[PDB]
């Protein structure tokens, strides 16, 4: 049809904010790896994007590459917008075509395209895939691929090689003529190498040649518990849309036990119940108060909330999920019409104007249901005109105007304001100092930014915003003992300082470097000419080694910043002499004091211990060990005093009671601003500023906070502009010397009328009370059962509290039980909590309402009755089989691990951990080490099923790969693939576990 059109392709003009002039490229679709491509010649393909990650294709110049461009001369209809990625802000390919005619043929074309990519079978995904990996080495869309080559893929594709033997003990069984392999050649390997490494599996099942018609039928019906698998012809179609053979599709299908194998890996076996991706009308004619509404806090930021970039497209993003409730915070712009940005911070405006046509175009696409528009008004009178204008005018028919019943005593149901937008703002009755300022660091000889705020007469600050050539590198020690280079880096206080030595005895080298006040070390051996960090950490040089760990972190979040050098021992040295008057300590803040006290993880000892190792921690009986992480067996891990979570032996604490909970509330850390960003904290009271008269250390613009109490060090702060220099000079030198709505927008508030009245009796169905996340907190401690009973009639909104500047979520579990309605999240994080949110709203079919069980409207519900009262309706018991395609986060190949988890209010961190597999993140195997785990259910409706996959890095820190999150109401059982998602709960392309899970009701 058009498809060979696009696949044969269209000479276009492509549009980048990033690049300043339009660029002409031909756009083509390559079906074999089913991606748009972009080429300025035919040899090479210049940029490439997937079609699986296509999340719109809107028609027009709107988007952030038009916007940004100079002119745009081609018309609106030749234009269009690709967004597509795997993050919460996506990546748009901005295309003007020469003619109407093609840019209307590609909007066609690639909707069906991209159908056909979503409805696709795993065997044809795969074989893009292996597809997408020959084209990626030397990008000439290759035909075949050399053994050097595939050697140089299979640690891109997180698989170690064993061995030499391996691959071309392999290679001959595959049929290696050459050291060439065609691509069915290497089709054939992938299957061998996935089959062989997995093979083990098998002895679960049955002991046939293969598996036939019959005993996949069986499989189906008995252990996956499908009971349309009776028609037997419904089976025999599933094999065939599988497999896509038609020489065996000829009669009766059969699998080979390998092709059964990808099958329990595949899509088509999720452990995901379909049922549930579809809307149930039955489920949405409640009043709006019985319903959790998918919520979005500040919904126009994109990063941290301190100088990230306000944009549409998160509206759009977080509306497109089927997010109900968005945030305005509408500031006076300069022109009489309202700006929208976090207010006194170095967020990025945009205009309101933009905000309200954006939820126009995007509010009621993928969701028809009711969306919730939270206004934080701080315009004036006349502002607040142009913003009830502005909703009537935009919006017309879709602005709730008047209430759905005149006589009603409760609210609406979703059904009954379906297309409708409801405002939240204040209804008529019947300053701070801060933004970014660099800081000198004496050791490393440079300035960096850091956003710093004053709140109550204290500037807190933050963390920065971002042949053997290692011989002549004053870095590298060449006879340099272990104990020395502990003792050399004991003397720089700075995480990130480091120096590489060669190893004594050994042509082999170490990198040790300081981290959190304590000297690590990492062995570096040599592959011939390559350098190995740790096991598969590959550096043709040390200098590389250093450059990528300076760009990326290599223990945690730490990097490579401070080269340990004979000049920089010698020079801090006498500078530690000349500023001895004074301790540095006191302007920086401990790591701890910034991390709060775990809500349950707290132990209290039983007995006296004294460590028989350093590894092992030493403590007195009744000694508080705090931020426990339980393992099997003897041996917990846990901080008391200083150290961080060292071992003790478990059977020598015991649980804290209420008693001890007084002392904890004494060791809650005192919130600042920044509050996880926060680096160090200076009491202006005890300081004056000066103005250096000619700057300091090369920067033009520097004041300096001189002490006025002994040893309290003097700190200096550099601007880009004398103005910024003078604002801070004058805000600092005052502490160191020491209500109007407008009638038009008040009148579109019919319901979420914002309250106070002090506390939650008499709740009226038109009034919306908020609170903070710590009010929030405090509530469900004190009156659990007053924020229920206000809910079922009343509507409750809970935002992040201020000091939550990394953007970072809160738990919703205990609200969400106690039957809050909006408890708004920063969609724009990648963390637990979002995923939880996003798990929640795949329910009812992403229309972001979910209808509160029945259980929490009887007189009998109780969230959280005693331990032995506990009703357990369900038992679940889990086992982490393997799992195929795990992404590579860093250089090295991926050990990783599966955490298993039941996630909600009445589980105290309910998890167990499969034991790790060395350098395979491609084919893990869990299946051999350990038996299944079995979890108690009180209520299945209230709680979720949680799978993260970690690697195990050299250091034994877990880092972040997948998770899969899912209502335990749409689990199914038997032998089911785990679908695995990144941190935005976006798809990793092939990534799944395979599980077997058992429900007992
Ligand atoms: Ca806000």
């Amino acid at each position: 049809q058009i498809k060979r059109a696009l696949e044969l392709g269209t000479v276009m003009t492509v549009f980048s904010f990033r690049k300043s002039t339009p660029e002409r490229r031909t756009v083509q679709v390559i079906m074999e790896t089913r991606q748009v491509a972009w080429s300025k010649t035919a040899d090479k393909i210049e940029g490439f994007l997937d079609i699986m990650e296509i999340k719109e294709i809107r028609p027009g110049k709107n988007s952030k590459d038009f916007e940004r461009a100079k002119a745009v001369r081609q018309k609106e209809d030749c234009c269009f917008t690709i967004l597509y990625g795997t993050q919460f802000v996506l990546s748009t390919l901005s295309l003007a075509a020469d003619s109407k005619e093609d840019a209307v043929n590609w909007l066609s074309g690639l909707k069906i395209l991209h159908q056909e990519a979503m409805n696709a079978s795993t065997p044809t995904i795969i074989e893009s895939w292996l597809r997408k990996q020959i084209y990626s080495v030397d990008q000439t869309r290759r035909n075949s691929i050399s053994l050097r080559e595939l050697k140089t893929i299979l640690p891109l594709i997180n698989f170690k090689v064993s061995s030499a033997k391996f691959l071309k003990d392999k290679f001959v069984e595959i049929g290696a003529h050459k050291d060439e392999l065609s691509f069915e050649q290497f089709h054939l390997f992938y299957k061998k190498l996935m089959f062989e490494q997995q093979k083990s599996i098998l002895d679960e099942f049955g002991s046939g040649s293969a598996v036939y018609l019959h005993d996949f039928q069986r499989f189906l019906i008995h252990e996956q518990q499908e009971h349309w698998a009776q028609d037997l012809n419904k089976v025999r179609e599933r094999m065939t849309k599988f497999i896509d053979d038609t020489m065996r599709e000829t009669a009766e299908p059969f699998l080979f036990v390998d092709e059964f194998l990808t099958y329990l890996f595949s899509r088509e076996n999720s452990i995901w119940d379909e049922k549930y991706d579809a809307v149930d009308m039955q489920d949405m004619n409640n009043p709006l108060s019985h319903y959790w509404i998918s919520s979005s806090h500040n919904t126009y930021l994109t990063g941290d909330q301190l100088r990230s970039e306000s944009s549409p497209e998160a509206y759009i993003r977080c509306l497109r999920m089927g997010c109900r409730c968005i945030e305005l915070d509408c500031w006076d712009g300069p022109d009489g019409k309202p700006v929208i940005y976090h207010g006194w911070t170095r967020t990025t405006k945009i205009k309101f104007d933009d905000v309200v046509q954006a939820i126009k175009d995007h509010a009621f696409v993928t969701s028809s249901f009711p969306v919730i528009l939270s206004i934080e008004e701080h315009c004036s009178v006349e502002q607040q005109r142009h913003m009830a204008k502005a909703f009537k005018e935009v919006f017309g028919d879709l602005l709730l105007t008047k209430p759905t019943e005149a006589s009603a005593d409760q609210l609406p149901s979703p059904s009954q304001l379906r297309e409708k937008i409801i405002i939240k703002h204040k209804k008529l009755g019947p300053h701070k100092q801060q933004g970014e300022l660099y800081m000198w660091d004496s050791i490393d000889q440079k300035w960096t930014r850091h956003y710093c705020a004053i709140a109550d007469a204290k500037l807190s600050f933050s963390d920065d915003i971002e042949p053997n050539p290692h011989e002549s590198k004053p870095w590298y020690y060449d006879s340099l003992s272990r104990g020395e280079a502990e003792d050399m880096l004991m003397r720089i206080p700075r995480d990130g300082a480091f120096l590489i030595r060669k190893r004594e005895g050994s042509d082999s080298y170490a990198i040790t470097f300081r981290a959190r006040g304590k000297v690590k070390h990492c062995r570096i051996n040599r592959d011939g000419r390559h350098f190995v960090l740790g096991t598969s950490a590959y550096f043709e040089s040390l200098v590389e080694l250093v450059s990528y760990y300076e760009k990326h972190s290599l223990y945690r979040k730490m990097r490579l910043r401070y080269p340990v050098t004979p000049e920089l021992l010698e020079r801090y040295n006498m500078e530690r002499d000349i500023n001895s008057l004074y301790d540095v300590s006191r302007m920086y803040v401990d790591p701890s004091e910034i991390n709060p006290s775990m809500p349950q993880r707290t132990v209290k000892a039983l007995y006296d211990y004294k460590a028989k190792r350093s590894d092992e921690l030493s403590f007195c009986r009744g000694a508080l060990i705090h931020n426990v992480s339980k393992e099997p067996g003897g041996w917990w891990k846990g901080d008391y005093g200083t150290r961080i979570q060292q071992y003790f032996p478990s059977n020598y604490v015991e649980d804290i009671s209420t008693a001890d909970f007084e002392e904890l509330e004494k060791q809650i850390i005192e919130d600042n601003p920044l509050g996880s960003l926060c680096r160090g904290i200076l009491d202006l009271n005890t300081y004056n500023v000066v103005k250096a008269p000619q700057g300091k250390n090369q920067k033009s613009f520097v004041f300096i906070l001189e002490p006025k109490q002994q040893g309290d060090p003097p700190v200096e702060f550099a601007t880009d502009r004398v103005e910024e220099l003078f604002e801070w000079f004058q805000s600092i030198r005052e502490i160191t010397w020491k209500q109007s709505i407008a009638i038009e927008l008040s009148d579109l508030v019919v319901y979420c009328k914002p309250t106070s009245k002090t506390n939650l009796e008499n709740p009226d169905f038109r009034e919306i009370r908020s609170f903070v996340e710590t009010k929030a907190d405090s509530i469900i401690r004190q009156k659990p059962v007053d924020l229920l009973k206000y809910n079922q009639k009343g509507l409750t909104r809970v935002y992040p509290k201020g000091q939550r500047v990394d953007s970072s979520n809160y738990d919703p579990f205990r609200l969400w039980l106690c039957g809050s309605q909006m408890v708004a999240l920063n969609f724009q994080t990648a963390d637990k909590y979002m995923q939880m949110n996003h798990a929640l709203f795949s329910l009812n079919g992403r229309t972001g309402y979910v209808l509160q069980p029945e259980s929490m409207r009887t007189e009998k519900y109780d969230p959280m009755p005693p331990e032995s009262q506990r009703k357990i309706l369900m038992t679940l018991t889990v086992k982490v089989l393997g799992a195929r395609h795990l992404p590579k986060l860093g250089r090295s190949i991926a050990c990783p691990f599966v955490e298993v988890e039941i996630c909600g209010a009445e589980y105290d961190n309910n998890k167990f951990k499969t034991t790790v597999v060395n350098d395979n993140g491609l084919s893990p195997i869990w299946a051999p080490t350990q038996e299944k785990v079995t979890f108690e259910i009180y209520d299945p409706n209230l709680a979720f099923l949680r799978f993260v996959v970690y690697e195990e890095d050299m250091f034994s820190d877990p880092n972040f790969l997948a998770h899969a999150t899912y209502p335990i109401k749409a689990v199914k059982s038997g032998f089911r693939s785990v679908p695995l998602k990144n941190g935005y709960s976006e798809d990793i392309e092939l990534a799944s576990l395979l599980v077997f899970c058992e429900m007992r009701p």
